[PDB]
């Protein structure tokens, strides 16, 4: 029909390299100065885990389970001001979304292939920090990265 509305309910997963300490900034298709970990909605009947999972295996093409890897539950929920200009992606008077975090670190830096991004790039933790536009990002990676 349309292009259907965002739920207000989401996930944030922080993928970094376990052997250069690097994390992976992903540079969006509708923002292209916003550069971010891996989020997405929380679909209807699916919980938090399994939408990071399924968020990581289509945006950045990898198989947490397939891979066995340890998808780590951050253990934050934040709540924040959606970005003025990606509002109308939500339903009428939404203005607020909820987060919560996840880190995926792995085994070594790899080549990604991204499916919805325009770019990848693996930088250091704090240039990743300063790099991102989302405060929430930013935390998570200072947080459970810098640590
Ligand atoms: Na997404
Ligand atoms: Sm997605």
């Amino acid at each position: 029909k349309d292009k259907v509305y965002k739920r207000p309910v989401s996930i944030l997963v922080v993928i970094y390299a376990q052997d250069t300490k690097r994390v992976l900034m992903l540079q969006r298709r509708d923002d292209p100065d916003f550069w971010q970990s891996v989020t997405g909605s929380v679909e209807e009947g699916e919980t938090a885990p399994q939408a990071a999972m399924r968020e990581v295996k289509e945006e950045v093409t990898i198989d947490v389970v397939a891979e066995q890897l340890t998808l780590i539950d951050c253990q934050r929920t934040v709540e924040f001001e959606i970005f003025s200009h990606l509002r109308h992606r939500y339903a009428p008077g939404v203005t607020r979304n909820t987060e919560s975090w996840f880190c995926l670190a792995l085994p070594h830096e790899r080549q990604i292939v991204f499916t919805e991004h325009l770019a990848y790039k693996w930088l250091d933790a704090p240039a990743a920090a300063a790099l991102t536009k989302s405060w929430s990002n930013r935390q998570a990676i200072e947080q459970f990265v810098i640590n």
